[PDB]
């Protein structure tokens, strides 16, 4: 099997994309009701590859599609974030705080029981709950500490090994505890109660009317011949403007017969003027009638926007429903309306209300460069505590950069912004790469440490993974009476496992995936920061 | 300037998305009717960032980006390069066969004329011609070659210099003469050409009617009171099909005051209908009316796809609009036809046509991670001729894994495929990082040729560049009559200029992009493995 591992271990490429073309199909196995998904099957399928032959740890390709994941992440949750956190963001950060000390207070206390070495104790931290700085910051503080040189190199041996057995665990067993266990026990459904509290908050609308214009061909012997389009227009009741006849907007001319008197506003009303007047529908051909998107200016006009159905443009909010007149006056800066009409109407009531807002479906490539630089020079900044060194790191570094730069596009809505689609695959295959790398990476170390250390230290590690989660998971519901989505986000937040925000999130659906996004994004820096100073603390007081 | 040269140095990630986020930027401004490009300002900025300290060049980012961006060529061409070729394929590999030769001569002949030696003459080939693994193949043979070591070390340090020093004229004023000056040299818009070139073959069909259904409400008086639905349906002439009274699709029922009577069809069709019945329309609120994609299965049968207006379904092409009867027969398989109405209805006729087609919006990963690993797997394919190892290389492998695989799944649409939002953003981004990547490896020996050897050396590479250009193009022109879009891909292909393909498709625009990338295909292989084996050859000759 000498020519296979050989070939896998040349092309990185191929191993890493071929963990990640059968990890799908074994993530799509559905068993009873209960699917693997799609990290767990890669996370899977990857050690299994990763047995073949030895493979070096990828921080090239790995971390940088992990930091795409994050800034995907942060900026699709960017402009319900504000008001996600003026609900619940005082009860995630108190539950972020709970869970911390609850995992701090269970692992010294196992440690002590079984008289857990430093090393091991340091490697089964950063395993559990899946932080992988603790080893590093354990390195050195380990290095720090005055011990004998030949107990400091075992002890910096031993952490990688612990830490790469333990970490299989923290990630498939809590993912699944927090996944399918935590809602059945909570009696709810997760797709259920997440659509239920994002439907409380003002984030999931109902479908609605969209208004529209038809081209309506006026025959002979219709009452319309003989009035003018200003006149017929006023005669329409509210949500029934008429665009202009044939190409032209103007007022004053007459309806004679042979002529398109193109109708805008919402489908049930245009259909009573059509029983009304007997009109016929004719697909016209003609683009000169046009629906843009007007960004409204710090001071807009009420006085245009209630004249604009005089002016014959139909005003309507940016779903696509028209809008009561009593709402223009209720209308402020930044909203976006839509105007509906013919051309020469609608770029003059716009010109006169504020600036065209950019589709969705351009790209805005130097916007997301930005992004991934900035993200990158952020995570650079760190500083040392008592001679422990921390750091923002590339997830709250992106994170943070995501969710500045949605808020400021979203407030100043003229530029372009990246597609939800593409920030979609990128929250997807950026972490499921991660997934794979690092499991390609720690594979025959896991296989080994099976048999060395094989059942203790595993088992160690599944309690301090498993038990903080369930104490701070009756301590919220039973006590602190949480809602559940809440709880699950603030749990993961708190344990800093990226690898169950992808499979939430696409359980949930995309409907409420920017509320439980938001209720992590807190709890993950503040556990990001007191996982990472967890490990040198504990080595300090074991040794 | 230490400081920001070590930071630029040390932070990779930032500076290659710093470049590709002002390079952007510098590829927007607009001088005139000329804009610089996004590929052109990239390579402008990467230069001055680069010249600020000493960058590494990095493989492990450009290469698979690189890949990604054939990978998205190769996919988006897929389904038109059969078609392409069989109109114009022998052109275009007698087009890739003139420009080589050509080239070939016009280099030997300066070359001996400035009796240019054998290193420097390898590296004016692989930076005028654009092609990478030539430095390769020419250390290789030089290496092989009886000289002197003293002479061997010296050519093999003269080339990758020179090689730098011509790389930047080869990619600018390259794609300048093709994509400029060109054109206007062919007394032709590239944009008209190339729309009209695409409109002569079956790419770009005009937008049709859709054919929906309405829910119409019936008023008390209708004649159509009193009529069962099947009466009603037999009725209506072709493109009116009675979808089904309230919910339900029975063709028995009986029209009685206060129901809806959905009406499926065409625009026109239906107003017509309309204005005889005097029928009033209401947004009605059901979910039980839909539109469904079926492909056709291997022996569809004419009988059932004829009598489903009868059952109560309207059928439409792919497009939407309304198909004739006549055409039924004509259908053949691998088509796919919709079928429009009452749930009930449409889940039986579709049933007995084929099996439903995969929405463009779902995301393949699985099959993209597939094309991935293959693309790596086949560029590790390669052999050697003469003791010059040629292989097909990145480029190659992965524009005819993308071939093969976007034809299977066309042939079999059941399966699920990768967005075009997704591959054109993939086709941007990849080109420019690759670019980026090399523009910051190579700035300081640029600037550092300009000194020595810096402008005999520039000239003549920017000839050997230039030259066969013009004349491959009046002999395709003037004397074997192609068309400009086919001259204009052939010769990117030809001189494996990857840079261009991103520019010329943006200017073509979606509808013709297509086209120019079938064109460039078959002539980017030949073009890439005859460059390739263009470096020994030369070398032999002269040294």
């Amino acid at each position: 099997m000498n020519a296979i591992g050989n070939f896998l271990v040349g092309t990185p490429v191929f191993t890493i994309f071929i963990a990640l073309a059968l990890g799908y199909l074994l993530g799509k196995l559905k068993i009873g009701s209960f699917t693997l998904g799609a990290t767990v099957g890669v996370l899977i399928v990857a050690l299994l590859i990763g047995q073949l032959g030895v493979f070096p740890r990828d921080t090239c390709l790995g971390d940088i599609f992990f930091d795409f994941f994050m800034f995907a992440i942060g900026y699709r949750v960017g402009p319900s974030f504000i008001s996600s956190m003026k609900k619940f963001g005082a009860k995630i950060v108190y539950a972020t705080l709970i869970f911390l000390v609850s995992a701090f207070i269970v692992a010294y206390a196992a440690f002590k029981m079984f008289h857990i070495g430093p090393g091991i104790a340091a490697g089964i931290i950063a395993g559990g709950l899946t932080q992988s700085a603790v080893i590093g910051s354990s390195l050195e503080t380990i290095s720090k500490l005055p011990i004998s040189d030949h107990l400091k190199t075992l002890y910096s041996n031993q952490i990688p090994i612990v830490y790469t057995l333990t970490y299989v665990f923290g990630t498939i067993g809590v993912l699944i505890f927090l996944r399918d266990i935590m809602p059945k026990l909570m009696h709810i459904d997760l797709k259920k109660q997440a659509v239920k509290t994002a439907k409380e908050l003002d984030m999931i609308p109902v479908p609605v009317i969209v208004a529209s214009t038809h081209f309506y061909t006026i025959n002979d012997g219709s009452s319309l011949i003989g009035q003018t389009l200003g006149t017929v227009n006023t005669k329409f009741a509210k949500g029934l403007v008429a665009a202009g006849l044939n190409d032209s907007a103007d007022m004053a001319s007459v309806i004679n017969a042979g002529d398109v008197l193109a109708i805008s506003g919402g489908i049930d009303e245009i259909g009573r003027a059509v029983q009304e007047f007997n009109l016929l529908e004719v697909t016209g051909k003609t683009k000169a009638y046009v629906s843009k998107q007007v960004v409204l200016k710090k001071n807009f006009s009420a006085d245009v926007l209630k004249n604009a159905q005089d002016k014959g443009v139909l005003v309507a909010t940016l779903a696509g429903d028209v809008m009561d007149p009593a709402q223009f006056s209720t209308l402020k800066p930044a909203e976006s309306v839509t105007l509906v009409g013919q051309k020469d109407a609608v770029s003059e009531v716009q010109s006169q209300l504020g600036r065209l807002r950019a589709a969705e479906n351009i790209i805005n490539y130097s916007w997301f460069a930005l992004g991934i630089a900035l993200s990158a020079a952020l995570g650079i900044v760190g500083t040392k505590v008592s001679g422990v060194p921390i750091a923002l790191g590339g997830g709250t570094a992106s994170l943070i950069v995501g969710l500045v730069q949605s808020i400021y596009r979203d407030k100043h809505a003229h530029m372009d912004t990246i597609p939800d689609s593409l920030l979609e695959f990128f929250q997807s295959i950026g972490l499921n790469l991660f997934i794979a790398t690092v499991g390609l990476s720690a594979a025959k170390t896991f296989i080994s440490a099976i048999q060395s250390m094989g059942i203790s230290v595993l088992l160690i590690g599944a309690v301090i993974s498993i038990l903080p989660h369930i104490i701070t998971f009756v301590i919220a519901y039973y006590l602190m009476k949480m809602e559940p989505i809440s709880i699950i986000g603030a749990q993961t937040g708190a344990d800093t496992l990226s690898a169950a925000l992808n499979d939430v999130s696409e359980r949930v659906g995309s409907d409420a995936s920017p509320f439980f996004a938001a209720a992590v994004a807190p709890a993950y820096a503040i556990g990001n920061i007191f996982l990472t100073l967890m490990g040198p603390i504990f080595i300090v007081l074991l040794s």
